[PDB]
């Protein structure tokens, strides 16, 4: 019984791996997850990197002296901070290129069979990405990913923002029981790499239920892919949305109302009312499935819209101007 071995970097019990190295899927195997992870605690520790400066993957000998290198370098880098010399962050967030491969890493051992995953740890990993740094998210506010999966997507933005609290609800068995897995492996690797996150719950459930009503009323972060989502799912959501505290922020990558909202006394119970609208940059060079490039929608709770109508109607020059558009819009 062969086997390589990661020591950690801080200390944790080392990551084991045995030989022949196990394959995850047709991309992805332990051969260069163990690469990837010596050289990303590489980016982390510069001691480290200047001290490593990895041939065939398929030569146990060759694998395993790659391993030894690294695990000596390691013992050298921990002496070092028995010295004078101060030691490793311990409470940094992961590098954006670091929480790839975490999460990556993550995915590898906890979904054994990512062909039963049939929907439509992804490359939104960028996109996700680019919503961590355009959407500002503070201690104060409280994040949802509606419908959830595995959680990927909750796991990132736990690791990268200072939220009060990060939650995922999965409706479906099999993604949610994955989930469960997701949830182990990810506390388990972060404090391998010495990684700090944000708290966070992947929960099973319907966020169209009841209890959801109250629980997305008092969130003030909600990411939603939507795109695919029926015409009647996306209604019950705006009512859900409608409930939400002023400054409360929806991303989506379908809107949830137009963005170029006129209020009028027809349209005086749609959730534009209360909300402005704005379709976000998109990521250069990104394309999804149906070959269009990808567009996001900030959605921002704003009840001073609706005020601001009602005000309107209390003017008599602005009530004309109204009264004289709609009868001229009618042709
Ligand atoms: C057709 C259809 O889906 N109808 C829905 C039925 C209504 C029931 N409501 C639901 N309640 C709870 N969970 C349900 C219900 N609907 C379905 N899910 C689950 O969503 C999961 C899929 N998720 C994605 C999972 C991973 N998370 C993400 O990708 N998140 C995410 C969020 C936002 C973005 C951006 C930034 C682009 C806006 C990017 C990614 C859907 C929403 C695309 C599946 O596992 C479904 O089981």
């Amino acid at each position: 019984k062969l086997e390589l071995r990661l020591k950690s970097p801080v200390g944790a019990e080392p990551a084991v791996y045995p030989w022949p190295l196990p394959v995850y899927d047709k991309h992805h195997d332990a051969a260069h997850e163990i690469i990837e992870t010596i050289r990303w605690v590489c980016e982390e520790i510069p001691d480290l990197k200047l001290a490593m400066e990895d041939y065939d993957t398929k030569s146990f000998e060759s694998m395993q002296r790659l391993c030894d290198k690294y695990n000596r370098a390691i013992d050298s880098i921990h002496q070092l901070w028995k010295g004078t010399t101060q030691p490793m962050k311990l409470n940094t967030r992961p590098s954006t290129g670091l929480l790839r491969h975490i999460l990556q890493q993550v995915y590898n051992h906890s979904v054994t069979d990512p062909e039963k995953l049939n929907n439509y740890g992804e490359t939104s990993f960028d996109l996700v990405a680019q919503m961590i740094d355009e959407i500002k998210m503070t201690d104060d506010d409280l994040f949802v990913d509606l419908g959830s999966g595995v959680g990927q997507v909750v796991l990132q933005v736990a690791a990268a923002t200072n939220c009060k609290h990060h939650y995922g609800v999965e409706k479906a068995d099999i993604p949610a029981k994955y989930a469960e897995t997701m949830d182990r492996e990810f506390r388990k690797w972060m404090k391998w790499y010495g990684k700090k996150h944000a708290e966070y719950t992947l929960e099973r459930g319907d966020f169209l239920s009841e209890e959801w009503r109250e629980r997305i009323a008092n969130t003030s972060v909600i990411f939603v892919n939507n795109f695919a989502f029926g015409p009647e799912v996306d209604h019950q959501l705006k009512e859900r949305f409608a409930n939400m505290k002023e400054g409360g922020r929806i991303v989506s990558s379908k809107p949830f109302a137009p963005l170029n909202f006129r209020i009028n006394s027809r349209n005086l119970s749609d959730i534009g009312t209360i909300m402005r609208v704005v379709e976000l940059s998109p990521l250069k060079g990104s394309v999804s499935w149906t070959g269009k490039p990808v567009s996001y929608y900030l959605h921002t709770i704003d009840r001073t819209i609706l005020e601001n109508y009602f005000s309107s109607l209390k003017n008599p020059k602005l009530r004309e101007e109204q009264e004289a558009a709609r009868r001229r819009q009618q042709r």
